[PDB]
């Protein structure tokens, strides 16, 4: 959960 | 995987 890879910001889910 | 909670940097696993 947060900034990177997974759920939050960059990759997986949710923004970019 | 990355910067917040998780694999990486923050919290969960890694470094902060």
């Amino acid at each position: 959960v947060g900034a990177x890879a997974x759920v939050x910001w960059x990759w997986x889910w949710x923004w970019x």
